């Protein structure tokens, strides 16, 4: 942290806010402050918003080579695995995860900016073939233009590097904004980025509260695309803001993620698994296997070996070893969680283990909360609807494998999923009838830069990662030749 | 004339595979702008009624009858949907022309492309339905399955009911989507019609819905209910940004089409004649109500008064009449409050200090006297921070605004809001293709204007919209990609205690 | 009565013309041997004079430079004509190839869909805009039609082979010169019929009739051709090959196989039995796709080969023409002959004929071309009888003890065209599918195939590609185009 | 020099270099001074077999093959970013074994760079497709796997070019390989298989023969356990090699030079169709196979276009590559110099112009190298031998047009096709002249530009196939379509 910048990035210059106003970072873990950066103004976000449109005009990046392009993403990916270390520690200093989920992190990051550096010379665009004698049809893909990314507190430099490389890849500029909770990654990957070397205006760092530079982010004119990552309340508002200029948006909104087991699964695996989904990053992950349906006739055995398994999540500081489960993020999400423990109780649920903060004196002074069992629930209940984002899982039973489909598909969202079943051939009629934009068989929580991930319904709206990622960084444009141009005379002479 | 279409039209919705009146028996009556007068009625639809209608889409489409059905049989209906259109290409021109204005020519160039739409969609239909991805993890199979997005809302305005329409209905029913869709109030004639030939080839009850009504009655249930995947609208900017807006309130995919402020560039080594050919082309066919209209001209400063003069004087000679009078050119707009729109612009344009030099008035000719005609204008001695050259007006009128050099035109024909279409005239194809490559729009015309087809997309950069219509890429607003990810040889994680 | 109608002769330049010496040829019903139709049985200068003709017609621009959307409405109106014609075609097909009025009618409501399938990729393409690594240029590839293409069928499956050719050729905008085999030429002079009726410039659709060994070379080795795309056996596709080689010649070539039927001990027993007789004795096993190498799990070996050799005693021979016929005569004397010889060489290598092996008896069969359905048993993979493509109504039955041992004997063979594997265990089922050299592998099933996906052999099975996108790409060709913006001298060499 | 005191001299089979079975050797040659500069293991057709059987091995156990297609690249890349660690010393040899000037060995070391680079990112971008099944309850998917085995044969002129064009993709899809060198040009392609060693590859994944195409030749393109013949060379051999893989219906990938054709319009900019029909006809003394040998030119300003080109011909700087002044070495051996010499009587006897070169020069410092001098032959037509054939040296002919079609029907008129350009202003012509050319790439207003991201091949007789793009590596691809029936059911044709 000693050598670690504290401001904004704007224009190809480190800056303080225009107000000269600050914010002091938290570690969850104890609640210390432990860094202190500039809290951007709407004005500074503006500026910054120009730069990029300045630099976008200019083609300094917007029409160097792709190939080009391509090598420079790939230094950024060599950047990371080099300061792979320093990157993982300070994601878990300033988000709680332990530091193995935080190296797994920085392993995928690295190859997301390297699928993408490889991806970055591969299109173009398509030539036509006309329906018009004596013409030439031809599809151009260009970079969308200027790009706004918004990204949350759970998975900083992750969701980051989801939106940084195919923007950089296709040729856009971009103005990023990570959470203001949990901005020190970010300030990093920007600090590597400089030293890679990009035209000035290419890529810009804006700090600060959401409330405050999120809706000239989401609404000005220059904006060509508004990518962002959170939560639902957030992600609407930004869509509506969009609107004013009728601005692409990609939204990638979390999800009620439902965990399908079948009396034929694998036992022990369909527990493993069902903890994992419930409990990596205390549950504070889009991916989330929050939703447990299980089949009537094991849910008993089931509900016994989860119920058994949770007391003995460990606890703790994520940079030491033995820990399973570090904090939540903060003092208002681990509220929302508390919260949420009292209307499940109202609505006739049983909290079945945990549901509390933890007493024990080495997590007293962080924002811990006890891994949750939530039993004797249905679908009508808040708690099974709504997306807590906390160590909480449901659990619902199910007799048949249409009923299994038909509570899976019963929320307001779509993003995740899976199936555990030895009979593959069910597993694969399940999959292709739940309504979500990935689904698991036999496995959770896997996800990679070949293949897009996003959501139906109120997850999402666009893809991120693979193929289908870069395209919402590309914009089509037909051009259109008369090789033999005759008048029509239509109208009279 | 047009008479016998009507004795057998259809004048009701049809909603869950019957035709069926407004849930309040209201009706509206429809127009004719060369005369104004009344020639058909038809039912005013419910909010009520458009609920129904999604609620009968959403029942379809989970029982699968068309979603699950094969995609080379779901090709086959909508060919004979395109077969359809042609055996009846005569009649559907003629509906066009009488509910709408513009001439039968232009009405079955209409027809001939729906018919290549259709087509286009049903022979896409089977040809994608996902990838296969090397996967990065051992021992796993990565797929990536496109499905059909769901139910789906299509909105359409007046200008090309029938072909709006069919840029829509192609690909929702290529894809095995199930749709609402709701015309323009003042233009449903040929909408109703095709729903009555599609219901002639066939599809589950639910699939395909119809209904009928003022935008600002059903509107929003279209674009705010729950149960719509995606809501694909073509029409203003206003309604648009409207629709998006009410979308969000359950994070429904939206594609939009929303006109432009077209620039039409014309060099001084372009085809002189083929250039004012083509610029009144761009600014008075279908009297200007065109999304692709090149309103907008952009004219090289050396033949700047050459053009201008040229183009007046054609302008002058642009016959007006009945849209079934073979030797008409240029028929009525479209409705009395979109005739007053017009006026008012000519207002705002004289009071930011423009001429007109040609037109900005209704025509006084006895024939004309009963219509909604106004008169093709050209507006001169304009420039870029005017609301003239700013604004679309979707009537038959064109701005003419000089430029100095090739990056002057560029920067000119990129300095509005909108990006939607536009093109450069000049004998150098090499410059041509460095503007082109420059300009942000979704389709550049090099030495042509209004060239259009289902083989490629369609769309606006900027205010001009979201997404695209025709092409793979129109296909694809009605596809939904799920990575389906299975472990063949899952291991426990064992990273909680045991 | 179809007959009564049929042109006898070949279709060369936009005109039915006899052979240049007038030479004809008598075509055979395999039922009765009966002579059915006569034909010109063309000569080596109707082939050239044919070849010379598509050539002319593709430079002159009329087909190659009609727009894609045009040629595949015409690819498309073929497809209604087949259907309208749909009892007449597989009437036809079965009086000139012996099988079954029911196959007929399925082969008849497939070449539909073929042409369908190619009439709608016709204008989905068109090349690609590549981001040039090179400032101030602009690269694209445009994909046009190969250009001239020869097109030679065989006698199993007449029409539905040369639509696998002629849909594509036409779609992309080649000129072609089609072939069928001599001995099974009717409903391939049919749809060149049916073909005039839509109407194509003059030269882009030639047909030849005569015998390979008299126009072949002439086709596999002009130096007009920018295609030879041949199906048929391995023998005639090496020397195609080896004739094209002469002028560096495109090839598609796809030539049978050994296919493997993998029975494990967890597959639906009673569904491995009768897809074991599908496999091998439609068409009396005369099928590229036929399953006529049975690997079946030791364990149900011997339950397996007893219900196998009790249903193929119960096969229904007969008339193709008779409803309750299942399974019809072979195709020729020469090719009923070489069956039998290969049971000869069977008996000498020590397998056992363990049913069928011979012509059978019954008096309504006797002038027929029949043979009995056949099961060879005790063999293994050093036999011939294994090893080679017999193309009768013969299956040879081998056990495997494991997975990996099935995987190893399937794929010891020099073919590699398709295969089944029948499990319940579906992940088995996917790994040994995986691991198979197959261009086709069905879990589950037999016989499946269709214009939506691509077909075609590695190893000997053949070159390339037919059926879907894949197959299409075999009728074009592509070219880079790059343009410089900017175009600057080098001065490399001295001024 | 210092290069070769530490570069192996021997062949690589099965993850160990290994002399030849027979210890028989080969001498290898600087075409510039006619030296002896190193001496490599010339294999025997046993040695071949071994590799083949090897890579077999290597394929069938998975260790490559099955490896993840992200990890694929990965090793591609790092093979990319060790000839750019290595691109001086790969320059030197390169030039002293080929003789073509240092700078033009440095642009082939940043363009090899380039290819594996590309083929790296490509390596797990595709891996199938998921089809929409007519038939009801069925799964039908397309995966690409590779090939399978192949073998690699590249030519003189360009050795690592043309190995990185095979070899690239190759890697990059989980195939396994043999590839063999043209006999007299092995030093970068022996070095880029110690490069590859040391990014580390299963045993018998790589293999590398030395030797005569006429002693191991047949055993690469006629063996049973090869699925893909990949040839890089000239014509006769070529169909030669196609006829042999015929024997076992073996997939073949064949590019084989051409007779490309230099269309120059009367508006054309001048001074650079002057610059670039020298750069066509002159670069590695026209020993390349985009070479414009064949220049097309308007009527109306051939004279003007001749006496501009003879020129500055006359001006060209002929020497030793490792000079920085030299613009042209030497041809690469006394059997292709002779051939070059022969096709000046050929010429001559059927009525061309020698308009200039057409000889050895006579300089002292270039006596003792395989020189020949830059040639021009006017008045010639496309009947003869000199038109219709590949010289693949220092010369290019002349033949005018008058229009825009006959530009066309001159340049189509040969057995070749595979590159070409069009010079003119006009890019409307131009564009019409290029979509009726038959040529796998054509240049409008340039010469020689190919690179990773485009395929190239040839129309004709040109070859079969493509390499560079995604169309290349498709060539190391193969399609299996697995179906799967989800709802199996009997039947119950035969009578039961
Ligand atoms: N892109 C085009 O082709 C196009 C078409 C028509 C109009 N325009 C432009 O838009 C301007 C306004 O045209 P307009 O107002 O006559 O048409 P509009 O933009 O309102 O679009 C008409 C369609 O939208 C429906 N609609 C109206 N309110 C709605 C709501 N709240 N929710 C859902 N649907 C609603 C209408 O009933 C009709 O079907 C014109 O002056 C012109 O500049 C562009
Ligand atoms: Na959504
Ligand atoms: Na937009
Ligand atoms: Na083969
Ligand atoms: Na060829």
């Amino acid at each position: 942290l000693k050598h670690l910048s504290q401001r904004q990035y704007i224009d190809g210059e480190w800056v303080e806010s225009a107000n000269k106003n600050t914010r002091d970072i938290i570690n969850p873990y104890n609640q210390e402050v432990i860094f202190t950066v500039s809290e951007g103004t709407k004005e500074d976000a503006e500026r910054a918003i120009l730069a990029a449109r300045r630099a976008f005009e200019s083609g300094e990046w917007s029409q160097e080579t792709a190939e080009t392009r391509g090598k420079k993403v790939r230094a950024i990916a060599d950047k990371i695995k080099e300061h792979r270390e320093a990157l993982a520690r300070l994601e878990t200093l300033d988000t709680g995860k332990t530091l193995e989920e935080s190296y797994a992190d920085m392993d995928d990051i690295h190859n997301v900016f390297m699928y993408f550096a490889g991806l970055a010379d591969k299109d173009g665009g398509e030539m036509i073939d006309s329906p018009i004698p004596d013409t030439e049809s031809k599809i151009v893909k260009e970079p969308v233009g200027v790009v706004t990314q918004i990204t949350p507190w759970n998975y900083p430099l992750l969701q980051a590097s989801w939106k940084i490389a195919p923007a950089l890849a296709t040729g856009c500029s971009l103005v990023m904004k990570p959470s203001e909770i949990t901005p020190l990654t970010t300030i990093r990957v920007f600090e590597l980025m400089e030293e890679v070397g990009f035209p000035k205006g290419t890529i810009n760092l804006i700090l600060g509260a959401g409330s405050e530079v999120g809706d000239v982010m989401s609404g000005h004119k220059e904006v060509d695309l508004v990518s962002f990552t959170g939560g639902i309340e957030t992600g609407k508002h930004i869509m509506k803001n969009a609107a004013n200029n009728v601005t692409n948006i990609a939204l990638e909104l979390g999800g009620k993620n439902p965990n399908i087991i079948f009396d034929d699964a694998d036992f022990e695996l369909a527990v493993d698994q069902a903890l994992n989904g419930g409990y990596f990053h205390a549950g504070q992950v889009c991916s989330a296997g929050s939703r447990i349906l299980v089949q009537n006739s094991i849910k008993d055995k089931f509900e016994q070996a989860l119920i058994d398994r949770v007391k003995k999540i460990k606890l703790g500081n994520g940079f030491d070893a033995d820990t399973e489960m570090g904090p939540v993020i903060s003092t208002e999400h681990r509220n929302k969680i508390e919260s949420y423990m009292d209307v499940a109780k109202a609505e006739g649920a049983t909290i079945a283990v945990g549901g509390k903060r933890p007493d024990r004196d080495d997590l007293k002074d962080g924002l811990f909360f006890e891994p949750t069992v939530i039993t004797n629930c249905d679908t009508s209940m808040r708690i099974v609807q709504e997306e807590v984002f906390g160590p909480v899982v449901t659990v619902e039973g199910f007799e048949t494998e249409q009923e299994a489909i038909q509570l899976a598909n019963d929320s307001i969202y779509g993003l995740a999923g899976a199936v555990f079943s030895k009979d593959i051939g069910k597993a694969q009629r399940v999959a292709n009838k739940l309504k979500l934009g990935t689904v698991w068989i036999n496995d959770f929580h896997m996800l990679f830069a070949q293949a897009p991930w996003g959501g139906y319904k109120q997850s999402g709206i666009g893809r991120e990662l693979g193929k289908e990622g870069l395209e919402e960084y590309l914009v089509s444009k037909h051009i259109l030749t008369n090789t033999n141009p005759q008048l029509v005379n239509w109208f009279s002479k």
